[PDB]
């Protein structure tokens, strides 16, 4: 069952192609520190260049728990909110990004969910905001991404009222995938992920960034642009304009199939 | 049973915590007259402003009926359509605006209902778009906002066609919030609004404004402009700012925490 | 039973206001090729413009099957990808276009699904999204505008895992707007037309470019203005404006209603 | 000559079609106060209304000054913002007249008008960082919209003050005068402009807007669509036969494609 | 030196890898009608599919003219919309060539071309809201993007005429060179065009467009996306093996990161 | 008169609250690698945290050279983005000061930078469709929300050089000044920034970011929305609340309107 990367706060785990980062903080039901968000920005990382995985999973350590958001009940010390350079990396990262919620999935925990491609959810599942009862808020991803998932309505709705969401009642807003026993959210998700590796990785990162600059304007089609050079670098004419700088001398695009 | 100020055609009451806008033409079941709107953007202009009031309701008089929208079966005289100076009043104010639908809430009746941020309906209530059968449209936040709660073949679907849609039909697209009994409309509505005051006014109208630059571009990023002023006037630094012009000096950011 | 126009791989029939293109492929499962789609875009245009149609219908030849995408199992030969053109002239169209789903709806036959204003289901109808098991991809409106129907996490889902959705599962994400048995979908989808042509053609074609101009930012807006501009050159104010240069003398809006 | 009526520290105006409205506070440099700003959110909204006004102006009281933004010396919250929002929803130009100093909140007001007419001794830029404030919203975005991005982010970063040719050249104001004649020049451009025909300004005034205020300068755009939609005897009928209780006819009205 | 494929109201011209769009209506000033318009579609339609064709200018015939707009005097609905939605998503480059009045519909042709070469003799400017018209689409916003709002609300305003120097000092033309040189320099725009790559041309052409066209700017973007996608080996063998009845292996293929 | 912290190839300054990263490799005229980028983002991350950092500069090594781009001499995928992305989410102003070829993946760096100084012999410009790549992001939409369209469609479309003055007068660069100079100018420019506060400064900043970037960029104004938010004592006593297992009293805190 999986192997392992060295972390303190965290887990970095692999099976068959699927990279799993793990929220190894259970005693304070999966709360993130600073430290916590670093270590998982570092997982992510690794998870993306690494050519052996092909989709990422996130999640918290045992049952009851996805993640809490803060506490202090950071380190440097520096008050940080690293938290929000996450949110942007596993979105910006060209593998599909997981969220196998087995529990409470509230607060900024709930954030890092939504921005999660996909959600597995046990039965056992909780979701919701608390910022408002807790002096916070996400007004970022956490509200305009968040109607772009369930509708305005909704998430004016979870974010003024701050109430818990179970599974099902998720499910029947469209904020989650799919609702599975508890025993079986282990299984499922790796289902889930198996079968996205019979799939195009190159469609998919594309496919990922035509996502995101539906929403986010020019930050996202700088995803589409880089995904494009990338593709665009591996045609022959390319290397043509590249050879040529090389060798000091013009270009020849002349006999090279242009498309209407 | 809730207070009261002078108003001809509208109610405004206050329970609580709570204001009451109620539109008082029963005869006409809740259509709008642009005296009407005139006096609507005055009482939620006094409710933006009242200390005392942390939630505002939108309403109809008695039951059968929310809003209707136009008629001629204004005043001025002069052909206004302030109708739209409402629809952006209640999502500029930093207070929640919960549409209490107790009956029809069609045409014009159902934007302002759309507008609101949440709806709380009764099992009675029947929520449709009239324009094209009538000789009119809304094509502002009656159409691109409305897709934004329940998907754009939906909004296609209750433009185009027209039709009316029961409470429940309603709750099944996410149009609605929640559907209970006419008898607990009242109530209901009013847990809603006991549970908004429980949780901080600063962070909800941020997380208004939040959600309002999401969709409205440039506009609703003033709204959180606004609201970020507001709170970085109430901090040391901006106060020494000031305090700087005052004193015809130089102003000193030397020691004030500086954030990553 | 409706009459017809002259096409090799499409069907052009009418009924009582109704245009109905028809993709006669069904050997293939109506699959396209660039001869196919520029049939199809043909009969759009000649849908537009004739004043007879009111409401236009897409949809495949017998049952089993609305459309498949491409094949190769061009003409020109020019590797040609006009299945884009497509895509936006059916939603510049100013008129309804309806998807009558009686069967397959995958791949680049989905996306077509999902650019029609709305969708009437047969029972039988599958839907899904085959690109990164066949080495594509439709990145513009098949992603982004997947997205402003079902929400992000659905069509996420959809493209990742490519899985096939029923007429069922296909209403329960909002995707589809009704599912009737497959004998009933000629009706019904007749019923929904018949339904659009008693209101006002002039409101339903501004409220379809009002549709468009909420995510298609400056080329949606463009289509606003043309209508606007359309509806303005039927006033008598513009007349005035432009019978002063053939006057050759100055214009006169001296006395005409100014509304605030 | 110009007809007046009152308020306590505004002054507004009437000429010839030609509304303005002018702050009254030389005295601090013409900056504005909370009830300076619900006077003029008034006098706009009046504007807005009059069927003999089809273009306003924003003026200072006289030379030296025009809006030095909010002294705060007379818990105070922003209709400034509201005031800003107002004087683009009027679907009558307004023109900026700047004949001194245009800073802060001051210099936003002048940036919101559709039109900034210039006198020469014009001064141009922001007071926020140094004042304990800022102006995120169309402050910020909206100035990069008319000066560009580098150019936006320099006058709030540096807090620099900008001559009126300086202005020009970026591409802060539209024309650049002589004092003198800056009282005129407007007059000039409001005498070109009322001779257009005024719902044709209305409608790009709008699709300006929506261009960048998104959804809520859809709002606009679709609002002053539905307006001349009224107008229409296929909208009339329609409104008609629900007042007479019967099924509407549109069928015989002319299609466009 | 220029060959030519034929029209009633146009003129359709081949030389060296570029086309030439013209206006063939001199004696009125070279204004489109529904029928000049319907021409220019499949002129551009044409130009877009010949894999010779890498640069397309338009212009007017003769000097004095270009285009000034759409006269009316030969129901009546518009088409001139889908020209310019055309024009951009052609991945080729298209230069507007003026040599006099590029007014009205003319001026907001010229704004949509993604470059514009003028001739000293040139004269923009908008006709709108005096002859009953506007261009609230690609005129309006569009032309801000170019110009700047503060500018762009001026030209729609006053309706004023602008030469061809105070064109390239806001920003409207890129380059400004005498009448004679005018059918030179332009070639030798497209001369400096045509030897760089075609590929790379047309995406940077759909990222400034979907820049601005939002969603509908975005399938242009993803649309050329997808054909680069067609041309790799991933591709062609996802292909395949739906051809071959069997699953596909895009396992043995380099990963990007 | 400049404290270092090293690398291989890049080098890395303070100076009086001023950090100055600058690119080491002047042999190549100073075009990064995927390691020499990676050095950057580290650099950029440290000023991010260094509470001493007020203001960043990025500039090349000597005269003559700023930034020519990705050589490839040294599968390579393109981290060059994540420190555009990075320089524009770093809440500090960032100034780029080119002394000499600005080109390629060199000039959108100099794009990105909220300014730019420029020394006289400065030659801004881009290569990608000669070369064989392109920068579809901030490098073509970002260049025309600073340029304008026409100009930016220009610049990609010839791939021409352009010198210091003509940067200026399109709007590519702030100010132009002497080679001998631009070591300073840019310390006063960094002098005239930092007795601003650096709050109202990182709000503008996201301001202008979220005007363009979208949802991205409203995650950068509301991140900063809520520091804010941090410091008031109304949400301390949020954060006690849920600490000390009661129910948080909100209730006696001046609101606003
Ligand atoms: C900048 C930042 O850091 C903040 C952010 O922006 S992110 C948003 C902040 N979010 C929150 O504070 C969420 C509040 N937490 C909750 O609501 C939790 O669900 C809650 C404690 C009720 C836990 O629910 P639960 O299932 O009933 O667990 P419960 O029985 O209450 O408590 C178990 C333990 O979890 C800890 N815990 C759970 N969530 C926590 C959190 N967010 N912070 C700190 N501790 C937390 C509790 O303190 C408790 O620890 P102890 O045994 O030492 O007292
Ligand atoms: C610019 C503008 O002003 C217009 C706008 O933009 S807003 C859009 C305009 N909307 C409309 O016109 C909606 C049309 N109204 C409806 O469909 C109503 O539901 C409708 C009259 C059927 C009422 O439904 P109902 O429950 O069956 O009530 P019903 O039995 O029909 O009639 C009861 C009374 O309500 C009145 N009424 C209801 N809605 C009305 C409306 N919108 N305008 C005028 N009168 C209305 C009826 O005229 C009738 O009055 P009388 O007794 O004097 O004849
Ligand atoms: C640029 C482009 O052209 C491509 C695009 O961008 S659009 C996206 C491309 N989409 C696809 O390729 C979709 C793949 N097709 C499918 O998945 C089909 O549903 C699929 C063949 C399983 C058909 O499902 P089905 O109901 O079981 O029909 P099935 O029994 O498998 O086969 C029946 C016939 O349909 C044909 N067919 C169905 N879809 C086809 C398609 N998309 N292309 C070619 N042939 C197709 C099969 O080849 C078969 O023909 P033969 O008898 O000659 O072998």
């Amino acid at each position: 069952w999986e192997t392992l990367r060295e972390y303190d706060e965290i887990k970095y785990e692999f099976y068959e192609g699927i990279a799993k980062v793990t929220i190894n903080r259970p005693e304070v039901r999966n709360a993130f520190t600073p430290k916590t968000v670093a270590e998982m920005i570092d997982a992510f990382s690794r998870a993306r260049d690494d050519q052996n995985v092909s989709v990422i999973v996130l999640t918290g350590e045992g049952d009851l728990a996805f993640c809490s958001g803060g506490d202090q009940k950071g380190e440097d010390q520096i008050p940080r909110l690293n938290v929000l350079d996450l949110q942007r990396l596993i979105r910006i990262i060209p593998k599909p990004v997981i969220a196998m919620v087995k529990g409470y999935a509230v607060g900024g925990g709930n954030v890092l969910n939504v921005v999660c491609d996909l959600t597995i959810a046990a039965d056992n599942a909780i979701f919701g905001q608390t910022g408002p009862k807790v002096g916070s808020f996400d007004a970022g991803y956490g509200s305009g991404y968040l109607a772009r998932i369930v509708g305005h309505k909704k998430a004016r709705e979870i974010w003024y009222l701050c109430r818990q969401y179970n599974a099902q009642e998720a499910l029947d807003m469209g904020l989650v995938n799919t609702v599975v026993p508890l025993e079986k959210v282990e299984d499922e998700t790796v289902q889930w992920c198996k079968e996205i590796m019979k799939h195009s990785p190159t469609a998919l990162r594309f496919l990922k960034a035509a996502m995101n600059a539906d929403t986010d304007g020019l930050a996202g089609l700088q995803q589409m642009a880089g995904d494009a050079t990338l593709l665009y670098y591996t045609t022959d004419e390319a290397k043509e304009g590249r050879d040529a700088f090389k060798e000091k001398r013009d270009p020849d695009f002349d006999q090279f199939p242009k498309f209407p």
